[PDB]
């Protein structure tokens, strides 16, 4: 589930999710995540 892309903070991650189609959008684990509608 999500993606596979680094992140820095929180709302870096938010551009990525966003471009790739899903809603949700954070940095976790060290890595940016995302989720569906």
């Amino acid at each position: 589930v999500g993606i596979n892309v680094k992140c820095k903070h929180s709302r870096q991650c938010l551009k990525p999710c966003k471009d790739a189609g899903m809603r949700f959008g954070k940095c976790t684990n060290g890595k940016c995540h995302c989720t569906p509608k």
